[PDB]
């Protein structure tokens, strides 16, 4: 097929996306090797689905797996009784997720399980997904003559043809695999066609972290989680936490075979060892270097000027309350604690009123990195370690080092319960979530 | 009592040394806490015995300890059928020990159990103590004149008010204690009354290396384990590895305070981590420095000269045969091996002619450090990892850092079976050893 692995694209036909997906252990290929993973489908990644805004999603989820299921939509503001992350899919059942994409919506977005405490083995398994929401910015000149890509960053291991399974360190860390995979594809060629190109990021992994490089060039930032900058920034390396998305433009400068690499990271993931007293938790450092992919440039590349504009950010309402939520660790015993408490589906930890502005101050006061997710309501952000953030666009994950706060400006959007969690699924599953109502 | 602590010492009378000793638990009060360490006549360290040459020792052990146990005159050229590696004294019985001191013999020594399997266990809870032959060489004016002291350098863990005991991974590395002492003190002080000292130097811990460095001054070695050097010798340090012993001159250069300071060594003791994949064993890294004692200058300290010449060194006649000894590790099993074998006391290994010199080379190839020693007959180093030795002297401890070679002139003196092994006890009870006959 193509030099370069891209997931099936299934768009909607007359503004409705009408399909019926089975999760369900699938024998594939994968990295050269033949394994059985969880896949949507029948393919990992799972089909892009791509939408324009006012479309109508109609999925039909059917649940081939041996555990109950469910989906979240992973970023799209609609309803929390259409994204429910309290629904439990029996084995053998469907449910019908029916929604209207929102008018004023654009970007990358993705599902995948939500079903508390058997999130982390589900997603690691290979269950997910891109959403594309499609804009009429996508026309302007600049970015239709793009060459566009969907790059999905998921991280594997395998062990008996099946993937690993959790151990008690991964239920501390997140669970990170040796398999660097790009759209399920190890160290795949891109041979651009075109001088520029759009590249649409997404970090479905666990826990992995993405410090994004192409060697020789800058990336060109366009869109964040949840929709365009105002304007495109430029960036030398670009961070994707578990569950962010971004765009980029890449914009070609000579001929020649570049790396796009996951440079070193370290997010505070833990060890142990023994040295005679002992034994204790020790920091397992930056993360070695990954190659995530080859870009190779076309003949005497031409790149397009960037566009000058992308989409103005609204003007907010003042907000009407000030919110504080500290994120705090107990490694030993892989829990994680918001204000104190792990996560009550029965209880409502904060209430707010729909159509109203509120400040999140969200603290971490634990070691490791936490990428903080809110469902239903994309957020802007503020500042992050009280460095002002260099654009506007709407976010719906934020990343959060040890000792860092951020500020967040929410508004609040569709009525009803929801939760807010940290996206290393694993944290989630061992308590770091809340349930958030509007009313 | 004085400033600094040293040994009780027993002289020989007369030219006889007749002494009891017991082995026996004992409590005591040790570096500010109360303990109870195996001890010979009742102290820790055990009593100095000071001998000069042709002076008679009549040494009675009472065995007071609920194992058997033995001694051995370490560095001694004395007859095997005295100092016996293969006796046993039970609990209770006892055991005389006599022999003549040799004519030609000078220096510092020591005496500790050795008994195949309970060595390491017994010397590190207390039971060892130094031994003087006083030479005609000490009443030149320039050794004379020098302020004399015995510095035992040994380590200890308490646990419970007693010795801690060995873990597995004591096994495998050799075992070192968190209380750096200097005759059984914590950091003693020594107010010197004279501008030189001359300090002998007895690492009698079990595994712990002394990377030995005064501040702002040189030592001066004059003695090694088991002789005089042929004339001084200026060193900025000294390491001095297990069982091995010194005599250093220092020249006290100006009034003031200086630390003689154990400063930081690796000898490849190894340690576990779990990071992942793993446990896989990792190297513990040099040891932290650590404070030995206190040095109080005197005022206006004028030192000796050095003196010009010590004792020449024997020819020795042409070599009749070399050895080759190769040391290796299965530090996961805390197994041991000379040639690829373990200690059998029914086995002898090597088979050589009294009065003949042979050529030993000793091979590390292991990863860590290991202190070769021959019991009863003492030897010259030639050379270590290919470098020529500076001096000559008689040796009876040699350390082999990893993948060194040390090239021993060995001349046999007295007749019977003795051993060969490493002085990281642990490692001997653990099967480094062999055994020499001498016919
Ligand atoms: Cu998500
Ligand atoms: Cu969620
Ligand atoms: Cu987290
Ligand atoms: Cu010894
Ligand atoms: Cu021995
Ligand atoms: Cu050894
Ligand atoms: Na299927
Ligand atoms: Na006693």
């Amino acid at each position: 097929g193509p030099s370069f692995p891209e997931p099936k694209v299934v768009r909607s036909q007359g503004g409705l996306l009408s399909l019926k997906l089975s999760a369900t252990p699938t024998p594939l290929a994968i990295a050269g090797q033949r394994a059985t993973l969880l896949t949507y489908g029948g393919s990992f990644p799972g089909p892009t689905l791509r939408v324009r805004p006012r479309d109508t999603v109609r999925l039909t989820l059917e649940n081939r797996l041996p555990e109950p299921t469910n989906l979240h939509w992973h970023g799209l503001p609609i309803s929390p009784k259409v994204d429910d992350p309290f629904l439990e899919i029996p084995p053998g059942e469907s449910w019908t997720y029916e929604f209207t994409v929102p008018k004023e919506l654009a970007g990358t977005f993705w599902y995948h399980p939500h079903l508390h405490g058997r999130v982390a083995p589900q997603l690691f398994a290979g269950l997910l997904g891109a959403l594309v929401v499609e804009s009429s910015l996508d026309a302007i000149p600049e970015l239709r003559e793009a060459e566009e890509h969907l790059l999905v960053l998921k991280d594997l291991a395998l062990q008996g043809g099946r993937p690993a399974p959790h151990t008690p360190m991964d239920w501390m860390n997140g669970k990170e695999g040796d398999l660097v995979l790009v759209n399920g594809a190890l160290r795949p060629t891109l041979v651009a066609q075109k001088a520029t190109l759009r590249l649409r990021l997404l970090n479905a992994s666990n826990a992995r972290y993405y410090r994004l490089a192409l060697q020789d060039h800058p990336l060109y930032l366009i869109a964040a989680d949840g929709g365009f900058l105002e304007e495109p920034l430029e960036v030398s390396e670009l961070l994707l936490a578990p569950g962010e998305r971004a765009e980029v433009l890449v914009r070609l400068r000579k001929e020649g075979r570049f790396l796009l690499q996951a440079l070193p990271y370290d997010r505070g993931a833990m060890g142990m060892m023994d040295m005679g007293g002992m034994a204790h938790a020790m920091p397992q450092g930056p993360s070695r270097p990954e190659t995530l992919l080859y870009l190779i440039a076309p003949k005497n590349p031409k790149p397009l000027p960037l566009p000058k504009a992308l989409s103005p950010f609204p003007t907010l309402p003042a907000p009407v309350v000030t919110r504080r939520l500290v994120l705090t660790e107990d490694m030993m015993a892989a829990r994680f604690f918001i204000n104190g408490q792990v996560f009550d589906h029965r209880r409502v930890d904060l209430k707010g009123q729909a159509q109203t502005v509120e400040v999140w101050e969200v603290e971490n006061q634990g070691d490791m990195d936490h990428p903080f997710h809110l469902h239903v309501h994309p957020f802007q952000v503020l500042s992050v370690g009280g460095r002002p953030f260099p654009y506007r666009a709407w976010k719906d994950v934020v990343n959060l080092k040890a000792g860092e706060v951020a500020r967040l400006l929410v508004p609040l959007r569709e009525k009803g319960r929801t939760v807010f969690h940290c996206h290393i699924v694993e944290h989630e599953d061992r308590g770091m979530m809340g349930v958030l109502e509007v009313g």
